[PDB]
C-alpha cells in the first residue's frame, strides 16, 4: 500500500463519481476510493511521519480518511437505492474533507 498512490486513487475515483452515469460505476468508484483511504490509514505520510505514538495527531491523522469512510458507507447506501445523484452529492462531502484536511494535513 503506498500513500501517495492512495491520493492519487481517490482522485481517480472522484473524477469517475462526478462524471459517473450509472448507479454500480458510483458504487465502484466510492469502493475503490475507501480501498485506498483503508490503506492510507495505515500509510506513512511524510507530513504526520514523526508524530507520537500516544498523541492527540495520530487519531486525528486517520479521522480525514474515517470520515471519508463513514460518508462512503451512507453513500454506497445511497447508490444502491438507485440515488446516483445524491451519490455524486456526497461526493462535495468526502471532497470537502479532501480540501479542509488538505488545508494543513497535505
Ligand atoms: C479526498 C477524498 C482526498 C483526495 C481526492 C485527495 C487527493 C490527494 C492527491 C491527488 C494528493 C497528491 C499526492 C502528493 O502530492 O503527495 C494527495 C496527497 C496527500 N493527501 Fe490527500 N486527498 C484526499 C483526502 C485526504 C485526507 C482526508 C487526508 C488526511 C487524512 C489526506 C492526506 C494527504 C497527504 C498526507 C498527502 C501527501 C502525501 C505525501 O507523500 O506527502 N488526503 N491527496
Amino acid at each position: 500500500a503506498d500513500l501517495e498512490d492512495n491520493m492519487e486513487t481517490l482522485n481517480d475515483n472522484l473524477k469517475v463519481i462526478e462524471k459517473a452515469d450509472n448507479a454500480a460505476q458510483v458504487k465502484d468508484a466510492l469502493t475503490k476510493m475507501r480501498a485506498a483511504a483503508l490503506d492510507a490509514q495505515k500509510a506513512t505520510p511524510p507530513k504526520l511521519e514523526d508524530k507520537s505514538p500516544d498523541s492527540p495527531e495520530m487519531k486525528d491523522f486517520r479521522h480525514g480518511f474515517d470520515i471519508l469512510v463513514g460518508q462512503i458507507d451512507d453513500a454506497l447506501k445511497l447508490a444502491n437505492e438507485g440515488k446516483v445523484k445524491e451519490a455524486q452529492a456526497a461526493a462535495e462531502q468526502l471532497k470537502t474533507t479532501c480540501n479542509a484536511y488538505h488545508q494543513k494535513y497535505r
